[PDB]
């Protein structure tokens, strides 16, 4: 299995992502996305380009990426701080079941996986997420994929932020 | 016919359903009290599915930094906030809300330290064109400590391809 | 004519200010000092620095700034809520004439005027006041200078406060 | 001893009050007057009734009452925001001694005390002030009279305002 050959399921409607908010990243590749909460945002009313925004929140720090649909079931991201672009895909999505939401998404460096994010709001109980991670961590560079929530900062009264 | 004179006497409109706020996402703060909230984008978040207390969350986003406060409804049309980093509480109210009109959304909210105003946030997604917002800001300025309320969106940092984040 | 080149008359002795109390601001730059009564206060008996205090009173709101003499006929202000300093000067003073008191004072942001206050206790009849306002209105930012006493709140039996 | 029988010393000339400015309230009855600085103002030049004004300043909030002399060594107050009147008296005054100023004033609800204000600019060292407070605390409702200056807000570089 190589990164270019991973499943590319259709990007669900944006409202399906918003109704999942907030999510946590159970498995990620790089350290950057440990202990992280995901919130999706609709394009602003006056947005010229109507891009959505993904928020990756880690304590008092935040990474932001606008995204739009692209070819081959892709999401095309723009880093709001750097203007760097990336092409992402969904390995699967399972949003808004009666047991909540999960998905796994990725971006490729050719055959190797550059970044991986599996999010949920059900504490990792979706059987699809288990299968998906097992598959992804056998692609080249997928050895780096790890459980992301092990030893996270203590909270001060909020459930999904710290 | 006279404007309220102290913070404790400001108007307290019913808190709209959360959905009305989420559908306004994202907003910008046009007027704030402390300069912590200059150049800031607001995003509202529903309670997590597994949340024990069903608190919503307000995100105050300024570049690569974020301030987070959980909130729930309280009596007298209050929102009770819990700072997620410190655990400090505050009782907030809405001076007015005007969400999802044909010209977009605006509101102004505040929290008092007795008769003074401790914090003030006026948000919108229509570049400050709601006439309610103009008159609300004038009123709030006149209460004790309200002279610090200022326009919050001058000279904000340049963007790298996103409209509402930087 | 720019703000840095406006006149700087000697700050009168504090007693002359206190004898003028209370004043109203007839012309100001920002909206903050609309419908406002000025009262000057001597340093507290126990004050270590012996700063005087200017009180700006608008209904139930009070803004307070300690001040002392500085170089070049300046008054150095300390906002009592924030510890922020500002350097002020008098364009002119005309205190305790047989027709009462007036003055115009200002603070600069380099060449533009950041704030302007013209006070009196004679309903704006001092001819010096008219000429000072006409000059200040011509400095950069001075177009915002405006008459400050239109449509002020109704009173409940006191003359200078509401 | 009831409120109606408390001493009524002559109201000193206004200039004595102004020379005492600013004062702090060390003892009060209602907690409105905690952490409060008092400033006296002469009548506005143009005022038709020539009423003086008492300012009660607590941080950024100000209460204002015009006042004139009435019979039996009374001062008749007019709340500038609500138009409400009240007859006040001085239990004693001791202004502008070589150890500074102190006074205690009150207003009655028949035989009970409705409000009490003991002011000074010397941190409570006037022996008259101790005796006066003792006496007032024993009239009906005087049990509410408390020390007004515990745990007041921290300052930002001004001595008498915050
Ligand atoms: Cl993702
Ligand atoms: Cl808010
Ligand atoms: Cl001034
Ligand atoms: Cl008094």
């Amino acid at each position: 299995m190589t990164c270019d050959k991973l499943p590319k399921v259709p990007v669900p409607p944006l409202e399906e992502f918003i109704k999942s908010n907030p999510l946590q990243f159970a498995y990620v590749l790089t350290d950057t996305f440990d202990c992280t909460t995901r919130v999706y945002v609709q394009p602003a009313r006056l947005s010229p380009n109507q891009a959505a925004t993904a928020l990756d929140i880690r304590g008092s720090r935040i990474i932001t990426n606008d995204f739009v649909g692209g070819p081959n079931n892709s999401a095309i991201l723009n880093n709001c701080t750097t203007g760097e672009k990336a092409t992402w895909y969904f390995q699967y999505t399972n949003l808004n079941t009666p047991n909540g939401s999960s998905y796994c998404a990725y971006t490729c460096n050719g055959e190797e996986i550059a970044e991986y994010k599996c999010a949920n709001n059900n504490n990792g109980t979706d059987p699809l997420q288990k299968q998906a991670v097992e598959v992804a961590k056998k692609v080249p560079n997928g050895d780096k994929i790890h459980y992301a929530l092990d030893n996270c900062p203590e909270h001060h009264g909020c459930f999904a932020f710290y």
